[PDB]
């Protein structure tokens, strides 16, 4: 295989082998010539980027490079070319979503094992300094790779660091706060909620709130107490109980990640 592109330091090679195509992302097979391991060479549509924002991207790419956990996709490097190139760990066995689109009843042994690996990944992110909130957890952003089909969370593009103050680098809080503005102070529990929906999808082989017609309808049913229609189809009571504790409307009522890892369901080792 001949290289059609190279990183400036000469470490990463690009091959003209397309392994994935997104709406704003094309992924090519690549090679890390320092380890002779292949990698994913991701080409992203570069937005109009202000110079401060380009500097924040480089700052955040250094943080991402320092992350190392068995259940998080490894991030190797980023740079600009003429688009933005991201080099990450290559996921050889596709996303969790494609497994659900091929089969209809996941076995509970796999549901327990794969969900436990997801929780270990989230626990890692949520215990960094500062904590990292993924914000974009879905079965398309969870990958399977390697001989034993290990589970890893990827695609941290929508992630954010957890902060305390209302505005960034400007202390203070508004007095005539609109209700939606008061609710904008969410935390890592939004990842618990998304995990509950992923677990619901894996347990039912159905997209949550499939019965709804558009994105707008999706909300009002949660708040009025109406869970997804597929929720009432979970046949394992312990599984249904875990999902319910994750998608509770009030965040303070939900599981934390550590509470989920201490659950009897995930404390089973078989
Ligand atoms: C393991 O990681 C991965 C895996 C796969 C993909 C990306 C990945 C990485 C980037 C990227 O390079 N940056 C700098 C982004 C800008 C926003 N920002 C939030 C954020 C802040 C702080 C922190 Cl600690 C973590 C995340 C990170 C990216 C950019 C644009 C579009 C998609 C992208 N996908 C990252
Ligand atoms: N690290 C990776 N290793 C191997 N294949 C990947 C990797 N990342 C992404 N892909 C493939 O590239 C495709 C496009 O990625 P992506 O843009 O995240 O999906 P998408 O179809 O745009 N949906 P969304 O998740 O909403 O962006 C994915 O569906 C994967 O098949
Ligand atoms: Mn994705």
């Amino acid at each position: 295989t001949k290289a059609v592109g190279m990183s400036n330091d000469g470490r990463f090679l690009k091959f003209d082998i397309e392994i994935g195509r997104g709406s704003f992302k094309t992924v090519y097979k690549g090679l890390d010539t320092e380890t002779t391991v292949e990698v994913a060479w991701c080409e992203l549509q570069d937005r109009k980027l202000t110079k401060s924002e380009r500097q924040r991207f480089k700052e955040e790419a250094e943080m991402l490079k320092g992350l190392q956990h068995p259940n998080i996709v490894r991030f190797y490097d980023s740079w600009e070319s003429t688009c933005i190139v991201l080099v990450t760990e290559l996921m050889t066995s596709g996303t969790l979503k494609t497994y659900l689109k091929r089969f209809k009843v996941m076995k509970i042994k796999v549901l327990r094992s794969w969900c436990r690996q997801i929780l270990k990944g989230l626990q890692f992110l949520h215990t960094r300094t500062p904590p990292i909130i993924h914000r974009d957890l879905k079965c398309d952003n969870i990958f399977i790779t390697g001989p034993t089909g290990s589970v890893k969370i990827g695609d941290l593009g929508l992630a954010t660091l957890k902060r305390a103050d209302f505005a960034k680098s400007v202390i203070g809080t508004p007095e005539f706060m609109a209700p939606e503005m008061y609710a904008a102070a969410y935390d890592e529990s939004v990842d618990v909620y998304a995990f509950g929906m992923c677990m619901l999808e894996m347990a039912t082989s159905e997209y949550p709130y499939s019965e709804c017609q558009n994105a707008a309808q999706i909300y009002r049913r949660v708040t009025s107490g109406v869970k997804p229609a597929s929720f009432d189809k979970v046949a394992i009571p312990e599984v249904k109980e875990i999902i319910e504790g994750c998608i509770r409307q009030n965040k303070d009522e939900r599981y934390s990640i550590k509470d989920l890892l201490n659950h009897a369901f995930f404390q089973e080792e078989t």
